[PDB]
């Protein structure tokens, strides 16, 4: 058995924050989103999950895009599940697997996600709309016709350049 039990619409990040090429800013998981409870999950269930991003990629480094959101800054994007560490580095604009995926056993569990940018420098930045995640059932399991997408934005913040 599934049922949703997050929230549709999820900001990314503290608002206001403050923070002090390309420059990557490493503020580790501080510009993030992180919820373990977004799914109620029972009986054998199998779920995983699927990433998106809808920002447009400027460029790619060391392997992920870059994703634009001013002609200044861009962003670094990691999605998966619940844990921090856990997460994909996010690469393109189709969906992506980013996390394999379990299976609860015969009883009450959850599943969760986590996402969380760092600046890069190509100053201020407007709330805007990132991307989304989906839960992925398989195993045999399906969602029915249960919520199967969130999505996340950005909230504003600025960079103390130099
Ligand atoms: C601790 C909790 O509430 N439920 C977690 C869930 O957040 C996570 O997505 C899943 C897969 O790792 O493992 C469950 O135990």
């Amino acid at each position: 058995a599934v049922s949703f039990i997050g929230s549709t619409e999820n900001d990314v990040g503290p608002s206001q924050g403050s923070y002090s090429l390309p420059f990557v800013y490493d503020t580790g998981y501080n510009i993030g989103y992180q919820n373990a409870n977004v799914w109620h999950i029972s009986g054998g269930f199998c779920v995983g999950l699927d990433g998106k991003v809808d920002l447009p990629v400027v460029g790619s480094l060391d392997g992920q895009s870059i994703y634009g959101l001013t002609e200044e800054v861009g962003l670094l994007i990691w999605m998966g599940d619940t844990n921090y560490s856990r997460g994909t580095a996010m690469s393109g604009n189709s969906w992506e697997n980013v996390f394999s995926g379990w299976c609860v056993g015969n009883y009450v569990s959850t599943q969760g996600l986590s996402v969380h940018v760092r600046p890069v420098i190509l100053y201020s930045v407007q709330k805007t709309s990132i991307g989304s995640i989906r839960m992925r059932p398989y195993n045999g399991s399906s969602a029915g016709s249960v919520q199967t997408t969130v999505n996340f934005s950005l909230n504003p913040f600025t960079l103390n350049d130099t």
